[PDB]
């Protein structure tokens, strides 16, 4: 019964604006595609997009694709064709090809623009052109982690295998691996794995560790000893200049520009680490054979070749201070031309093998990611600045990032609202979801609801803006460029599209929205399904739903009784509407014969530290009062429990570790009026 929703972040952006594009799609559901109807039958137990596609999972193991544009998208859903009893249990994101995989551990392949998947009709049992390129034929995969251009796969031989998308196999078998069982993974079991479009997380029982590029500031690194130890002899002798270019012109490189990857060459020297040239892109009809200019900073640019034949030559004659080196490309006149002097001050002895390197980024063994302590590792994602994660220490759950480069959380973030809130009904739920190009991070909660984030002047979480949204089901994004953007505007270059599946909860909508008539009609309904049966599943659930911010079904009708607007409470001597369903929804909920047994534990709670505590914090004292009368009814036909009177009324009203600034009666004094509303712009005298 999930409703699926889409939204758009246009990139670059920050925290604050995602809110605002999560605000609207609550909006909506309490305001009011076709294609999708048949969708949201069926839970969806993953959901990915492509450059201009999106892809979903179902739970029964069908795939299914689905195209749009910037929004708005055509009526054509094209089922992965599985004549055979073939069920898919995995899927991953390629800016090429929609790679599957089976109920057998063999992966697929249903390239973007190609109609049919895959058919070999020499290898009937091949599906993958490179699953037998990393040997995963003979064994079976259960984990998959695609991005942009990179995908990773692992067996329960504890086999990982890596490798590119086809626009970068020009330099494959640099990056991509033929998959063997590490000496890393093989003391835990592989639990999840995670990759993005530099490199590939995977996470242990009491470890995390990656491999791939590590670019920026451990590549710039490099050079400040590399430069320095180049800078810092007899005929025949192997001796080059010690000055020395970083990138001598010829250096193959890739970069991504707005999602679409381009393979590049440089046709000049790099000199300074923070220069920016335009390199050479070639067409792709030519990238496999294996000019324009275009502006490409270098710092997202990544040299993907390693220059260890950096010209060296050999003395042939040494004449006072200067010496004949002839590098690399007897009549005296053909050997000057090529055969350079140069003084013996600038010239340093090489060794056989000692030229200088390019960045040895490639990592393929890692160290420097270090939990804490025993803790257990909640949910890991990979940005573009590291690895996402959110710990737990028995009840102290945070919100560290490790920095790659380092080896230690870079900061350090406490949740404001109550951990214990985090955790919910199911503490596995919590999720962590960034694209990874520099896209902004969502995480999940325990209830499966989105936990706003932002931060502060100090650095820190800002104490969260509730959404008002159901819980999440799937949360699949990723980020595609504007087609056919004119290059005369400042409209963005790409943008990040979210999926969403608010999941629907009936009555927690139905008080949300202040609709009266549709939350009687729910109860008598309720209450001749609880009668006549003496037992269903919809009479428990009532408890076990929760909208955000830990919210249950007393805590929303509490929010929509708070005062707006100042007029009529002047007392000088249709939000008005909305209001009157608030108070009209309360009583009737505090009133209702089928629920009544159940406010007990439905008075007691949030995010924050009971519904009655939300009445007088949040300025809404009739509801209070009503809330406070059905404690006392409540408390008072409790004995039967052979507790005393009082603690089971005060667990409504004050619970014990409740602190000292919460209690009802200390806010209820502490609640007044700003200074503004009686002085206006101009000074007065005042603390």
């Amino acid at each position: 019964m999930t409703s699926i929703h889409f939204v758009v972040h246009p990139l670059p952006g920050t925290e604050d604006q995602l809110n605002d594009r999560l605000r609207e799609v609550s909006e909506k559901l309490n305001k009011y595609h076709p294609p999708l109807n048949v969708l949201e039958q069926a839970t969806i137990k993953q959901c990915v997009v492509g450059p201009n596609h999106a892809a979903f999972l179902l739970e029964d193991g069908r795939v299914c694709r689905i195209g749009f544009s910037v929004v708005s998208l055509g009526e054509d859903l094209q089922w992965w064709p599985d004549k055979d009893g073939t069920k898919f249990i995995c899927i991953g994101a390629l800016y090429s090809e929609l790679l599957a995989v089976s109920s057998k551990g063999e992966l697929y392949q249903w390239k973007w623009s190609e109609s049919e998947p895959y058919r070999n009709a020499q290898n009937p049992s091949l599906h993958h052109p490179r699953a037998t390129f990393l040997g995963l034929t003979n064994e079976k995969i259960v984990l998959l982690s695609a991005n942009s251009i990179r995908a990773t796969v692992a067996t329960e031989n504890n086999k990982v295998a890596t490798w590119v998308d086809e626009t970068l196999s020009s330099v494959a078998s640099k990056l991509e691996h033929t998959a063997q069982t590490y000496s890393e993974l093989q003391g835990e079991r592989i639990v999840s794995l995670h990759c993005c479009a530099l490199y590939t997380c995977a996470q242990l029982e009491n470890s995390l560790y990656w491999w791939g590029v590590v670019p920026f500031s451990q590549r710039k690194k490099m050079l400040e000893k590399a430069r320095a130890k180049n800078k810092k002899i007899t005929v025949g002798t192997q001796v080059c200049l010690r000055n020395n270019p970083l990138y001598h012109a010829g250096a193959v490189a890739f970069s991504i520009s707005a999602g679409i990857p381009k393979v590049g060459v440089l046709m000049e020297s790099v000199w300074n680490m923070n220069d920016s040239c335009r390199f050479q892109l070639r067409s792709p009809e030519s990238l496999k054979n294996m000019v324009n200019e275009e502006q490409w900073s270098l710092r997202e640019v990544v040299f993907v070749e390693d220059v260890k034949n950096v010209p060296v030559g050999k003395v042939l004659k040494v004449d006072g201070a200067y010496v004949a080196v002839k590098f690399p490309g007897a009549d005296p006149s053909s050997l000057l031309q090529d055969c350079r002097l140069l003084r013996i001050d600038e010239l340093q002895v090489v060794k056989t093998g000692g030229t200088p390197k390019v960045p040895d980024c490639f990592q393929r063994t890692p160290k420097k990611l270090c939990i804490p302590e025993k803790t257990e590792i909640l949910a890991v994602n990979v940005d573009s600045k590291g690895v996402h994660a959110v710990l737990k220490t028995g009840n102290w759950v945070r919100y560290c990032i490790f920095d790659l480069a380092t080896g230690k959380a870079e900061q350090e973030n406490n949740f404001p609202t109550s951990s214990i809130a985090f955790l919910g009904q199911n503490e596995r739920n919590v999720a962590i979801f960034t694209a990874g190009q520099e896209s902004p991070i969502i995480l999940r909660d325990g209830n499966g609801t989105i936990y706003p984030m932002a931060k502060d002047c100090m650095g820190g979480i800002r104490d969260p803006d509730w959404l008002d949204l159901p819980p999440i089901s799937s949360l699949g994004m990723g980020v595609h460029s504007l087609i056919n953007l004119p290059a005369n505007s400042t409209i963005k270059k790409k943008a990040a599209v979210i999926i969403m599946a608010v999941e629907k909860q009936t009555l927690m909508q139905h008080i949300l929205r202040c609709d009266y008539e549709a939350c009687r009609q729910y109860l008598m309904n309720l209450e001749q399904a609880v009668v006549l049966e003496q037992n269903l599943q919809m009479l428990q659930t009532f408890i076990s739903h929760r909208c955000d911010g830990n919210r249950n079904i007393l805590h929303a009708c509490v929010s929509v009784c708070f005062p707006t607007s100042n007029k009529e409470t002047k007392e000088e001597e249709e939000s008005k509407d909305r209001k009157a369903n608030a108070h009209f929804i309360l009583k009737l909920l505090c009133d209702s014969v089928v629920l009544q047994p159940y406010l007990r534990e439905l008075l007691s709670a949030d995010a924050r530290g009971t519904p009655f505590m939300s009445a007088v914090s949040g300025r809404a004292y009739p509801a209070a009062i009503t809330i406070l009368e059905t404690a006392q009814k409540i408390a008072k036909a409790e004995i039967s429990s052979s507790e005393k009177e009082e603690d089971v009324f005060m667990g409504m009203v004050c619970p014990s570790g409740t602190n000292p600034d919460d209690s009802p009666l200390y806010v209820l004094c502490c609640n007044d009026t700003c200074s503004f509303t009686w002085t206006g712009a101009e000074h007065i005298n005042q603390d």
